[PDB]
């Protein structure tokens, strides 16, 4: 599964399996 919350990412595998890098600044 695939949370969500302020998580700054910088590449996809940033966060837990299955999101991605939100466009934005933050996972999404």
């Amino acid at each position: 599964g695939c949370p969500r919350l302020l998580m700054r990412c910088k590449q996809d595998s940033d966060c837990l399996a299955g999101c991605v890098c939100g466009p934005n600044g933050f996972c999404g």
